[PDB]
């Protein structure tokens, strides 16, 4: 993949696994749109399902992709160095299509810059809390202990100096819950649960709408 | 149109004006995603331009739309929380598709709260400036005296009086640029400006991807 710093940008295959990507961000001051919490698909599908755990609108953090039809065509979607008259949103026609236009060969995706970290745990209490600051990430597991409330976030050290002190809790280490959804992360009463959705080993993929069947046979 | 002012978001026709959504929302402390300027092709236009003068991500403020397709289809998209499952984005598939998918006969957008407005000019120096605190429009706009830069920004009392501050300039009020558009808002060397697109009267509408002229045969 291709860390591009000073433009804060990440070039990565869809293969790349989640914490491959925070591993190699590692010590840049940069970080990606997704918290450190390794799930099935890697960043291909995380961008497939249009995000995990974010508190913010992730389809824009997505500046560029390549994807290959269930049908064997390619097809190149935004960009940074190269870019037509713009309109006609490919990428986010792609993010959030949950595997249907196929699976995406190369994602680009914005880094934000951030002084320091924080990824914490702490016990579940039913519904999401309305934090301040607002963590970049917060998503709900059940570790069979009882529900874990956990939250990453990054930024300058005040913010997030600040976060710990509203937040509490202790500091977790990056998670791969691959082992939990052998069957695929899809959607159900599971174990697992964000701002969007509920996760589950082996669920449903959501229902697509009449008009994204249409489309997806001509791609 | 109807304004959903808890809930802080607008329905409005495609066909309803820009300058008749402010006039609907003047003294409600919300804010709709353009600028006080009428433009061709109203809300509906606006959308499928993929917004006009935004300095932001404009795609994120359009919640749902409803557009007949040039086949006689008329598909429902988006819709604020009960819709299907978030995913599969139709709502930004249309964003910036330019009519090629067919007209907006409906848009639901996100209001933004304010309790401060300053819509201002000052003489364009050729180039966009990068403003702090950044306004939320900024556009470029030729008169018989010569180019003028343009922002509106609304927000936080004080937010608002910073940004009047560093913008300088002067009082600006609401334009109806559908008279020097007569033959529609469309892409060339004419006399407005924004950070996306230089506009011109009866000018051409952007070149769509393959993709999209294949997508566009369907649904």
């Amino acid at each position: 993949m291709e860390v591009h710093a000073a433009d804060q940008y990440l070039v990565a295959p869809g293969e790349a696994d989640l914490l491959e990507v925070h591993a190699r961000l590692a010590g840049t001051g940069l970080f990606p749109p997704f918290p450190p919490v390794e799930l099935p698909g890697g960043v291909g599908g995380l961008v497939a399902r249009g995000g995990f755990a974010q508190t913010f609108f992730f389809p824009a953090e997505v500046l560029g992709l390549t994807f290959r039809t269930p049908k064997g065509r390619r097809v190149r979607a935004g960009g940074v160095v190269v870019k037509n008259v713009q309109g006609y949103d490919l990428v986010r026609l792609f993010v959030g299509s949950f595997g249907l236009l196929g699976r995406a060969e190369e994602v680009v995706l914005r880094l934000r810059p951030g002084r320091a970290q924080a990824f914490l745990r702490r016990p579940f209490s039913g519904s999401f809390p309305r934090l301040v600051p607002t963590p970049r990430f917060l998503f709900a597991l059940e570790d069979e202990e009882g529900p874990w409330l956990y939250a990453y976030h990054f930024g300058h050290p005040k913010e997030v100096e600040r976060f710990r002190e509203a937040f509490g809790g202790e500091e977790a280490r990056p998670l791969d819950l691959r082992p939990r959804f052998p069957r695929g992360l899809g959607l159900g009463e599971g174990p697992l649960w964000d701002l969007r959705f509920r996760y589950q080993d082996g669920g449903a993929s959501p229902p697509p709408p009449p008009a994204f069947l249409r489309l997806a046979r001509v791609l």
